[PDB]
């Protein structure tokens, strides 16, 4: 039980972000960013852009930081506390289609505007949401 | 070998901010601020109120979020790579004295004006200055 690392990406096209519904223990069938573990030596920028690419297939550039948020699961039946990291980026070429490359982790990505926001959001993003917090202009 | 998470804690006092000479294989002789490890189950205001209060005994209240940082240590004897969460804080009581409540960790704390701070700085202390983050203003 020690305080793990993530980095989280909103990944912007038009008014629209990217997000995918969980296949997991932790926020399963619920909507939430691309994104991962942070490894040992990486940077934010790497991480993203490499979280990205293992599980949308998606070139993003434009790279840059907006914020971190603390996420304690206290009731889930193991121990699981996230330190997330949001990246802002945007598409290389806003045409490419997001690809659902490991489909034991997520049902597919797909683009929401930001005045339609599918539900449910997985919790650290609604929370995050909850708090005025506007990935477009912070 | 994995990314950990520390609070690192700016506590404003009028122009000035508390620093003191870490005792470490990180950072050894150099200036830094007070904090440490993030624990499980635990809040970054409430890790940086912990923190200050073990490492100096000060009193702080209103700790906000400032900004995180990703910190890789090549120079250390063992993998060290800290994301680091800063935290503004100032003193319940403005009269208050730090004290060096670890002084194996620690050669002492005190305070510096913001446009006269000592050197050598902690290297990541240093990048993020360098960067024109103000604590102050932020
Ligand atoms: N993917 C994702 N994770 C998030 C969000 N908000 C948030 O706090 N997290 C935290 C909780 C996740 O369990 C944690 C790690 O991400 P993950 O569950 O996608 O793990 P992963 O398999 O991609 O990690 P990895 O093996 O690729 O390193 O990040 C979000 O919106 N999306
Ligand atoms: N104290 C402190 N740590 C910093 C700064 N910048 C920075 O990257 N770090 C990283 C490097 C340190 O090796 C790491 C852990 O902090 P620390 O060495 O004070 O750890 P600690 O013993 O106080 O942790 P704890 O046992 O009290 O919980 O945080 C800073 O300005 N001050
Ligand atoms: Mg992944
Ligand atoms: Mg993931
Ligand atoms: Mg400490
Ligand atoms: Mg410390």
């Amino acid at each position: 039980a020690i305080p793990r690392v993530a980095v989280v990406v909103f990944i912007l096209n038009g008014n629209s972000i990217l997000l995918g519904r969980r296949r997991s223990s932790i926020g399963n069938s619920t909507f939430a960013l691309p994104g991962g573990h942070l490894e040992f030596g990486e940077s934010f920028e790497e991480c993203a852009a490499r979280e990205v690419m293992e599980e949308t297939g998606l070139k993003i550039e434009k790279m840059k930081l907006l914020t971190v948020t603390n996420n304690v699961f206290k009731e889930a039946p193991t121990p699981s506390h996230y330190v997330s990291v949001s990246i802002r980026a945007v598409l290389v070429d806003p045409s490419q289609e997001p690809k659902n490359m490991e489909p034991e982790k997520c049902e597919g990505w797909d683009w929401y505007d930001w005045e339609n926001l599918p539900k449910p959001l997985f919790w650290p993003l609604e929370k995050l949401f909850g708090s005025g917090f506007n990935p477009f202009t912070h």
